[PDB]
């Protein structure tokens, strides 16, 4: 493969392995400076925006000291709950923030009815389903996000996600078939699809053309099995070790990488694994991931 094709891939690692926003106690005493310098030590070129991150001036300053970039930021969309007008207002503010920090990608998930932050809902069985009319709202809304984002030089990447109305490959297929490819791209996340559908390559193969941002999330299969058997919540499952970084779990990332290269993918691959950093040391994880990427994926 060409070193140029490989050079079109930017490698990052997400802050959620250091510190969790949904469960603030998890990694509470870890900070922005630690994760950014850990990232340099581990060999990655950037990260995504954590909820605890500061404003653009401080973030840019800390990034510049370390020659690091921001790959993107999560946006919780509530088109269904709030209507496209209110949701679009929230989205435009994220867009402003992303541009301020020179980030390319808004990572979007329609969060209405999600069970991913539930204290009780079984993440394997209790997900919501959008109605046909809500699907129309959402697809129209996301095209509009794409229009909003264009103004800022930004791309929208839709995050299929456990516990949401758009989790399965079939749900993703529906979204892809009913949104404009110029406006709505796909965030391909290996772990979310592996856990939903028991397969990660089918989704990639079906929509490689629409992939504009990638998350590498590995799965500890034996832990998945145990979580499913107990009917845990999303948080219960990640606190029980269902997710980890490439090189530490069970997925072979090489077919994914090879597929992206073969398709001249230009953009970010971000390692992302929600764990309790007191148990899975965030630097050690970053290093495990980086060494695997170097040894198992990269050719030049």
């Amino acid at each position: 493969m060409s070193s140029k094709a490989e050079k079109d891939i930017k490698w990052g690692i997400a802050p959620i392995g250091w510190r969790n926003d949904d469960i603030p106690s998890i990694g509470k005493d870890n900070n922005l400076q630690q994760l950014l310098s850990d990232i340099v030590v581990a060999g990655f070129q950037g990260t995504e925006v954590g909820g605890f991150f500061p404003g653009p001036e401080k973030l840019n300053y800390e990034l510049k000291l370390r020659n690091l970039e921001i790959a993107g930021q999560w946006f919780s969309s509530y088109i269904i709950r709030d209507g496209i007008e209110k949701a679009s207002e929230a989205f435009e503010k994220h867009c402003q923030y992303l541009k301020a920090i020179n980030a390319p990608v808004a990572v979007v998930s329609e969060q209405t009815y999600t069970i991913q932050r539930s204290d009780t809902a079984n993440i394997f069985k209790d997900k919501p389903y959008f109605t046909d009319k809500e699907w129309d709202e959402v697809c129209k809304g996301l095209n509009h996000y794409g229009e909003i984002a264009a103004k800022y030089g930004l791309k929208v990447a839709y995050h299929h996600h456990m516990g949401t109305g758009i989790q399965t490959k079939e749900e993703t297929d529906r979204l892809m078939a009913n949104t404009d490819p110029k406006l709505v791209g796909l965030l391909y996340d290996t772990g979310h699809i592996a856990v939903s559908d028991g397969d990660y390559m089918a989704l990639l193969n079906a929509h490689i053309d629409r992939v504009v941002h990638v998350h590498f999330k590995d799965v500890r299969r034996s832990k998945e099995e145990e979580c499913r058997a107990k009917g845990l919540t999303f948080q219960g499952s990640f606190l029980n070790g269902m997710f980890t970084v490439p090189g530490d779990g069970d997925l072979d990332f090489k077919p994914v990488y090879d597929k992206l290269i073969a398709n001249n993918y230009k953009g970010w691959i971000v390692v992302e694994a929600e764990q309790d950093p007191s148990k899975a040391n965030p630097l050690e994880m970053a290093q495990i991931a980086h060494r695997y990427i170097k040894q198992h994926l990269i050719e030049n």
